[PDB]
């Protein structure tokens, strides 16, 4: 059941912004590791004396990497005279975020019809304001409310290229990397208490709970009207045999924050081949592969969706498979993206639910907790 | 003239340590961009609850990348009970360094006969102490004194593998990259006033001035007894037509600090081919190439050292050439390594001065200031 209760018109995920200590080095690492092209910049070379921001794109996926310069470069400025291209940016907030959480997501940005009204309606419905609506060059409006921890939900709306003040990088520095990633499927938060987080966020968005179907967590998924904006949230479950991975996150992250980004690939096998080629030469590492018994058991579960060859291709690459009542989900998780065991990335591809493909086709892999523990001791054999 | 006045026995450059906000991402970027292998780690997986430190090596060159974890992970510890593998590390110092300077070099480490005596003699001769000698697992002694800005000169000495507490990374994660870089040739500091910096450092080391031979700088080189440890220092010259690059550094770095690291390659042409292949896919960019007239003029200057083919190979790669009375220097500079126009890297190869090759053979490229401005307007033509 989908009551379509969005309190304002939401379009799609627009971008994800990482707050960094050095944006250059994170952005170059991510570009190579994920096959994302450098497509826009806002920094000293564009007149920005406040922050360095670099945009990577792959298909519709937009990753933004931002770090502060010395406050001394902009000490003469005031907000009316700012050279920052993202007016919500604040040196103190950014340094405090990074020193508290390390590398991580500051903003989950979604495109809306009207960022001003989305902000007003949100705050009228319980949202904690973070940065009021600001119109940039009479062309783009940006506003932010608190989502969880120090993560903001950023609204962006266009009258009618990323943001004003951002320049198109030179072609020479813009190598057309592409490993098949195409869009952000969902963005997941970890919190100490799921109930209040859900009540808060569903309260000010009107997002509805997306229907699904002891591993140390409970979770739920909030979704927009067409269920293309998907915001799952986890809480830990205490007292389990193995310590909850959610609690470990909260400890190392110093509280709530974004846990993982799920990136849809138009060809997950090519994406994983390309990413795994680069794991040891600057890219990303992947979780340990499931035992061969997990893949033996794939025949009974998805033998009507994937061929034996395509199943063997899953086994080569360590891909996991789960199935809804409506679709099939292929997924795999990276190891943490940085020093701390906090944020990581999921690569996914969904099969089924054609009408375009509807959102969340195949679910989020809930069945892979059980099946993996069913593969752990079956493989002990 | 070399008075050989070292006040303690110095061996070679041992390592360079970068203080980072996220060590993982900088280290992976540097590994790919420079062709350096992951060779040791000290982090959560090795019992270090304080800092994450990753060591890259290429030949004898050792780059260490270190970032702090949340202080909460080690809040119960005291220095006697610390899990840090580098006991001079301090969360507050590291966060303050990175927030003040951005990504940069915290420690220039040299190997000495006896780090305890080097520290004592240094402090007895004016050195400002930074971290007293500490013996690690009865095997390695480490001590630090202030060099300039927030950069320390680190002494390390071995009774008899990087440091105790560091583990040899797994082979799977240790891809044997190598683009031909083999050792650190020299490490250069920028300061507001050259005279006092020289007096201070030469004062406590006994290092002597290395004999050389309006561009906005004056400089001088301090050298150890066999002139294998080379520490040049720049100061700005004010009032010039083009604003001094040293002054721009001081402004963006918030004061003195390490300006560049010169890395000797055993085959600079292969190093530059390999680094330039990767500039736009995660590696390092290089300064704009000199005009073809600069390379036309190379025949008269070094036509007896380099063939026409080897000169054309310099032209393809943007390499600069200078000559001493004793040797020839091939060199090239990267663009800044991170967000700020502060630290960069020089790749060099020296030809001549065989006895082994003596230190500083060919100088440091002083003649390339004049020759480049002689190439700028000659090429205007
Ligand atoms: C040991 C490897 C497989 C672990 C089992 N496993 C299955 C899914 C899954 C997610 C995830 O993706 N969760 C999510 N995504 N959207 N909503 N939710 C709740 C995060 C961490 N481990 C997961
Ligand atoms: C526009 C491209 C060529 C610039 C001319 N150019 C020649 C050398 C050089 C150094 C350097 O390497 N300096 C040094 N190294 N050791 N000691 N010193 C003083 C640093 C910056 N620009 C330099
Ligand atoms: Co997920
Ligand atoms: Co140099």
């Amino acid at each position: 059941k989908n009551p379509k209760s969005d309190k304002f018109k939401v379009k799609r995920f627009h971008h994800i912004e990482f707050w960094c200590g050095d944006a250059t080095n994170v952005a170059r690492r991510f570009s190579w590791g994920l096959g994302m092209r450098f497509s826009a910049k806002s920094d000293l070379s564009t007149g920005n004396m406040v922050h360095a921001s670099y945009l990577l794109t792959s298909g519709d996926l937009r990753f933004l990497f931002t770090a502060p310069y010395s406050p001394s470069l902009s000490a003469g400025e005031i907000k009316p005279t700012t050279t920052a291209s993202i007016p919500s940016f604040d040196h103190g907030s950014c340094r405090s975020f990074f020193s508290s959480h390390g590398l991580g997501v500051r903003a989950v940005a979604i495109e809306v019809e009207d960022a001003e009204s989305a902000f007003s309606i949100s705050v009228a419905n319980g949202a904690i304001p973070s940065s009021p609506p600001i119109v940039l060059n009479e062309a783009v409006t940006i506003a932010e409310v608190k989502l969880y921890g120090d993560v903001v939900l950023r609204y962006v709306s266009y009258k009618a290229e990323f943001l004003p003040g951002f320049e198109r990088v030179e072609d020479a520095s813009s190598f057309p990397l592409d490993y098949g990633i195409r869009r952000l499927d969902h963005a997941v938060g970890n919190v100490p208490e799921l109930g209040p987080a859900l009540t808060y966020v569903a309260g000010f968005t009107g997002f509805h709970q997306f229907a699904e179907f002891e591993s140390g967590l409970n979770s739920a998924v909030l979704a927009s009207n067409d269920e293309m904006v998907l915001l799952p949230i986890n809480e830990p479950v205490h007292g389990t045999k193995r310590k909850s991975q959610i609690q470990t996150y909260l400890e190392h992250n110093e509280g709530a924050g974004l846990q993982h980004l799920a990136l849809m690939s138009e060809d997950i096998f090519r994406t994983l081949r390309e990413m795994r080629k680069r794991s040891s030469i600057g890219g990303f590492d992947f979780m340990p592969s499931p035992p061969p018994t997990y893949y033996q058991n794939l025949k009974k579960r998805v033998g009507d969706v994937l061929s034996d060859d395509q199943i063997k291709e899953c086994e080569e690459l360590g891909i996991l498979v789960d199935r809804d009542d409506q679709g099939t989900l292929l997924q795999i998780f990276t190891k943490p993206l940085g020093d701390r065991p906090t944020i990581f990335i999921e690569i996914i591809q969904r099969v089924g639910c054609m009408m375009y493909q509807s959102g969340g086709c195949g679910g989020f892999g809930k069945g892979n907790f059980s099946e993996l523990f069913k593969s752990i001791e079956e493989y002990e054999k």
